[PDB]
């Protein structure tokens, strides 16, 4: 009866186990990695080093370069195949395919950014055979960030319930989300180095693939690499929040067959925010004194519904027309907010989602 064992032991609380379980499973990174077409047979996950991984946004930095010259052939070949070459795909028996749009570009960055995460995982797993500390008790401590289970019967969980239900888009039907836990947050140095001066904080949410949360907890969300290929980056290189629960619920790349994703809460110091219409990766260079990026969504919570959780505004739902519509193009159904340093973010919650297909 593992309640009453742990409860002698005084071992690590049962949800927090659990938590660290599955956020530390090495064969669950190794699925994903194979399901994102790497090739973990002909470069393993164990020998992967962080200058192999910066070799390969070289690469993928100069496959950026031919795009923008016009350069398909010689250049390109010599750029997309030498991608290959360093971030080893499994392509079978295809022609491996030409990298040459901005959302080809910004797949492989998601892959090299699990790869960072998953490099950093299978290190801090690493246990002393010897120790007299539980195995999940030395993974947790790596993390430098605590993780506290919340009553279900709290205010905290049916607040932030509403928040994930009521802010869930109509556009992102083909699933729902049952809230199956919740855990506090405290990432070692947030709180010191938190801008809390800044006025606009808002509470917001970021989704992310299940091999990245080692990462992310034990060194925080982070600014993309320098050598990333900057078209990736639809707003530049930041971190990224939305007010609509599952416009972030989609970046945890959860299916029917792997139902089970992570969403974060986070504490954003939005301070005055340079709001834009439309893509533009070089957004950082046009704040100019202000703190934020707002790309403008046609669909937002409104203020009327609003309500504040320790210091934070949280923004319910429903969602209703914000009445912004982009004459040049083609508006953002939502919208998204992006800081450029980490010292406006503070991680606060992290919900563990079942996604009902
Ligand atoms: O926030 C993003 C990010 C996410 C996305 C996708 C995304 N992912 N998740 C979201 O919740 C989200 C919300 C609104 C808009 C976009 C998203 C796109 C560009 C980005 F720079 N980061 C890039 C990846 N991150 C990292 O720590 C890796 C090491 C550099 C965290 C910060």
């Amino acid at each position: 009866d593992l309640g009453t064992e742990n409860l002698y032991f005084q071992s690590m609380d049962l949800r927090v186990q659990e938590l660290i379980k599955l956020i530390c499973n090495v064969q669950a990174m190794e699925e994903m990695m194979m399901e994102m077409k790497y090739n973990t047979k002909k470069a393993p996950l164990g020998k992967l080093t962080v200058a192999q991984i910066k070799a390969g946004y070289q690469s993928l930095k100069k496959i950026e370069d031919c795009i923008r010259a016009g350069q398909h052939g010689r250049a390109l070949m010599e750029a997309c195949n030498e991608f290959y070459t360093r971030i080893p795909h499994d392509f079978g028996l295809r022609t491996p395919p030409l990298i040459r749009t901005q959302k080809e570009l910004s797949e492989k960055i998601q892959l090299l950014e699990a790869l960072g995460d998953i490099e950093i995982a299978i290190k801090l797993v690493k246990t002393e055979l010897q120790s007299p500390e539980h195995p999940l008790d030395q993974h947790y401590r790596n993390l430098h960030c605590a993780l506290r289970p919340l009553d279900h019967e709290s205010y905290e969980f049916k607040v932030i319930s509403q928040y994930l239900q009521s802010t869930h888009a109509p556009t992102h039907s083909d699933y729902t989300m049952t809230l199956l836990d919740l855990f506090e947050v405290e990432k070692d140095g947030e709180k010191e180095a938190f801008r809390e001066d800044l006025h606009n904080r808002m509470l917001l949410w970021h989704g992310s693939r299940m091999s990245n949360w080692v990462g992310i907890l034990s060194h925080g969300l982070r600014i993309a690499h320098p050598e990333a290929p900057i078209t990736g980056y639809m707003f530049g290189k930041g971190i990224y929040f939305a007010d609509m629960s599952s416009k972030s619920a989609n970046y945890c790349f959860a299916s029917r067959l792997k139902n089970t994703g992570l969403l974060l809460l986070s504490e954003v110091a939005l301070g005055q925010c340079n709001e834009l219409l439309e893509a533009n990766p070089k957004a950082e260079g046009l704040l100019q004194g202000k703190h934020s990026t707002k790309g403008l969504g046609k669909m937002a919570p409104s203020s009327a519904h609003f309500v504040t959780l320790n210091g934070s505004t949280v923004p319910l739902g429903p969602a209703s027309d914000t009445g912004i519509l982009n004459p040049d193009g083609y508006t953002l159904n939502y919208n998204e907010y992006i800081v450029y340093n980490p010292n406006q973010v503070r991680m606060r919650y992290l919900l563990k989602v079942q996604f009902n297909f």
